[PDB]
């Protein structure tokens, strides 16, 4: 009903952690150093895979401090429950300053967003 | 009641499609458009829809376009009572204009579960 | 009955507003601020809130501002346990500075349902 499975794909990967007991997400960590160019984008390696619980998808959502201080926003971010490859992190840098990331830094958070994933499509002439 | 209602405004629209376990339904451009490099545009879809009770319709980014073309969705909160055309706002963070053709996939629709009837109460102290 | 508890930290603050089938609650600036072209800024709201059990508060964009001002919301993950002032991170992707006056609607709060009590298992194979 709600188990979060992690595959650690190299020794460089870190298991996602909660920052508080009641935090929405799990911190996601870089497994390789990378720079996110100013007004640019990059893709951060994590060397992890996961299966989110039934009735969810995994949202790769931004860390607030990196937003406020470094101009960091996450891109992409919809991890399907069926998805089984390495979860990498798209970052946009909306600042004037390159953003240096080291192996071991928290770069994003994972939120298990509850969804309706079994809707019946009904095509209709008009809406209410 | 977990029915997604779809209204097609043109033979140029495509009914959204979903993998039974994917989080999202594909959203297709109904008309050509280029998103300028370091800029934005609004993609026509010629569809309207009503999401299931208990959700809203989140217009979320396609992962491929994020990585390949620096494309992020903007706006993207579709209320359950919205009956107009769902137009897709796209930011292009890359250095290349992103050319979109009719029938191209440009976003995905996630039926996000929400609390949409919380009572708003004003209190002295959250801490209490 | 589920409850969103709001604290008005000053007389400049506005209780958020929500139609019954709308997804979000409007969030208002409590102070003037300009968001620079191709830049970002932090909007003061002078409110704090506690979202219902099973949710976090997502600070999400207004659609009309996205379209006409290039405004995207940044950060926006407000944990249920957060009791500080909720400031709104705005990215301006347009070539015009965006002017915000106290009392302007700048964002929306959605009470996103989530699994906040999942247990991590580690596997060789997904
Ligand atoms: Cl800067
Ligand atoms: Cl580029
Ligand atoms: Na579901
Ligand atoms: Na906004």
């Amino acid at each position: 009903d709600k188990v979060l499975k992690i595959q650690l794909r190299s020794a460089s990967a870190t298991v996602p952690t909660k920052g508080s007991a009641t935090a929405a997400g799990y911190d996601i960590y870089a497994s390789q150093d990378i720079t996110i160019p100013a007004m640019g984008q990059g893709m951060v390696s994590t060397d992890i895979s996961f299966t989110v619980p039934v009735g969810t998808y995994g949202r790769i959502a931004p860390r607030s401090g990196l937003a406020v201080k470094n101009g960091i926003q996450t891109g992409a971010g919809v991890v399907d429950r069926d998805y089984t490859g390495e979860v990498k992190v798209v970052l946009f840098n909306h600042s004037q300053r390159d953003f240096a990331i080291k192996k071991g830094d928290r770069v994003a958070q994972l939120i298990l967003e509850k969804i309706v994933d079994d809707a019946q499509i009904v095509v209709v002439d008009s809406l209410e």
